[PDB]
């Protein structure tokens, strides 16, 4: 298959060229004006970018009317997402190698994208190493089963290991404190229960224990930390990587902490409600300053799909947790035509830096296989839940208008219509 007329993002520029994909999904030429004998295809000058990687998503293995791997790869598909990596918080959850190969192998079996699995942390498994796990997730407050580490004094000997570890960083004590101060009333209470201050102080656990490392051990841990929501955090985080010699940081946040502030949460219902919970205007703010900056590494959606009938409850009983991975792509690409970030800060933060931090080779090189997302940068239009192919049709971004979409995806050489291409 031949794909002409493209731009593509290659190196630090865009080139215009065709593609040449040869029968086993590898790109085999790259060259303007192929002239070859074979199926072609009109891009029409929409750009080419290496296959985006949502490194954040809830697939719901053991939860299967939420989501499962083909629905949740449809998903991705319509998103223009080529890879996603999916977390261990599952019915049961992910903390032993069996576990990780019996949900391998279902994952295998119907999942559409490329899809890796992370591996779940405990305070009994954490020496054990899983050879085909992405990251090791550490959960600092309750999720499913012994996923969740209660002990923080267990932190410095979990972390002093050569692992990549992805961490949501909220801290249990603060928050039960908090518990006995507020009740559950309305929306807003949640943002007051999981308050900026639970962020912060679990941030800060961690990074009590990475000096320690950094001077008094020979490991190198990489710690990514997931979904970050405050300015504090960022600033924390900021600094540290200034005094760290040996122990790399990575930050990622989400659109909906990018979009979404507290002042909507009574207005957003079950829609909002998700942990960490909505934050101030002004952490919106630090956040895309710190994708400019540079400060903050990747966006991923932390896709959280949950029955609807359930997200209609009242803020006791709603479960935390939006659908992201097929708002995650346009959101991104409106912030570049508001002007609030450039173009190449949203190919680094969804398709370069993923990869360098994950391993993941999306790279449009000959030989390489073809993962591909191909956008519209200008195309106006609807965010329109009806249309999703999760599980989950529904979103705090239902009926906003904006403009940039993936139009195609690329998985492995094979061709798919994204959400753009029906808009
Ligand atoms: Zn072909
Ligand atoms: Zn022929
Ligand atoms: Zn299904
Ligand atoms: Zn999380
Ligand atoms: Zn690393
Ligand atoms: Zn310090
Ligand atoms: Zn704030
Ligand atoms: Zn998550
Ligand atoms: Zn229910
Ligand atoms: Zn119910
Ligand atoms: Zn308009």
């Amino acid at each position: 298959m031949l794909l002409k007329n493209c731009r593509i993002i290659k190196d630090n520029k865009i080139i215009e060229g065709d593609i040449l994909i040869d029968e086993n999904g590898r790109i085999k030429k790259i060259a303007k004006d192929i002239k070859v004998d074979d199926e072609i295809i009109d891009i029409k000058n929409s750009l080419v970018i290496p296959g985006v990687i949502d490194a954040h998503v809830h697939f719901r293995w053991g939860e299967e009317k939420k989501e499962d791997f083909l629905s949740g790869s449809l998903a991705g598909i319509n998103g223009g997402v080529c890879f996603a990596i999916d977390m261990p918080n599952n019915k049961p959850p992910i903390t032993t190698k069996e576990l990780f190969y019996k949900k391998l192998e279902d994952c295998k079996k119907d999942s559409k994208i490329n899809v890796f699995l992370n591996f779940g942390v405990t305070e009994n498994n954490y020496l054990g190493t899983v050879e085909d796990a992405k990251a090791y997730k550490i959960f600092m407050v309750k999720s499913v089963g012994d996923l969740f580490i209660e002990d923080y004094s267990k932190l410095k000997d979990i972390l002093n290991q050569n692992k990549l570890f992805c961490i949501h960083a909220e801290h249990k004590d603060v928050i039960n404190e908090n518990l006995k101060k507020y009740q559950l009333n309305s929306w807003i209470d949640h943002c007051k229960i999981r308050d900026e201050k639970s962020e912060v102080e679990a941030v800060k656990e961690v990074i009590k224990n990475l000096k320690i490392i950094d001077r008094q051990s020979n490991k190198k841990p990489h710690v990514h930390f997931c979904h970050i929501s405050t300015k504090e955090a960022l600033y924390l985080i900021k600094k540290v990587r200034q005094e760290l010699k040996n122990i790399k940081i990575t930050v990622e946040v989400t659109p909906h902490h990018i979009y979404l502030n507290k002042d909507m949460a009574e207005e957003l219902k079950g829609f909002g409600k998700f942990n960490p919970p909505l934050r101030e205007k002004d952490d919106n703010i630090a956040l895309i300053k710190g994708i400019v900056n540079k400060d903050v590494d990747i966006i991923a959606s932390d896709h959280a799909p949950h029955l609807l009938e359930d997200k209609l409850k009242n803020v006791k009983n709603c479960p935390s947790g939006i659908p992201g991975i097929e708002t995650i792509v346009p959101l991104t690409l409106n912030l570049v035509n508001k002007g609030l970030i450039s173009l190449f800060d949203a190919i680094r933060v969804l398709s370069k830096n993923p990869a360098k931090i994950f391993n993941i080779n999306n790279k449009i090189e000959e030989g390489n296989l073809a993962n591909l997302t191909i956008i519209d940068l200008k195309k106006e239009g609807k965010i329109n839940a009806e249309l999703f192919k999760s599980k989950a049709k529904f979103s705090p971004f239902d009926g906003w208008e904006v403009k940039g979409f993936p139009i195609y995806t690329v998985i492995n050489g094979t061709l798919y219509e994204a959400y753009g291409c029906k808009c």
